[PDB]
DNA sequence: TTGTGTTTTATGACGTCC
DNA sequence: GGACGTCATAAAACACAA
């Protein structure tokens, strides 16, 4: 769906920062918010979703 | 350097929506 | 039969004592 002949892609610093800020604001992301964020950062909704899931896991750990 | 231990993307499997 | 949540796990990329 995302993966191809780039197994995984390194997110820019800026992107990462934005995501972190969003996470801090709230740990779950609304569909609308997700859509906005993907639009404004050059990532797919799906990518954003994945990231949030990862981040929650990380927090738990 | 460069091993090697850890972190970041990403997936399928399985679970719960109030 | 979707959407999103967990999780164990693979592989690329990084962090950094040695």
């Amino acid at each position: 769906t995302r993966t191809k002949d780039k197994y995984r892609v390194v997110y820019t610093d800026h992107q990462r920062l934005e995501l972190e800020k969003e996470f801090h604001y709230s740990r779950y992301i609304t569909i609308r918010r997700k859509s906005e964020l993907a639009a404004n950062l050059g990532l797919t909704e799906r990518q954003v979703k994945i990231w949030f899931q990862n981040r929650r896991a990380k927090e738990r750990k």
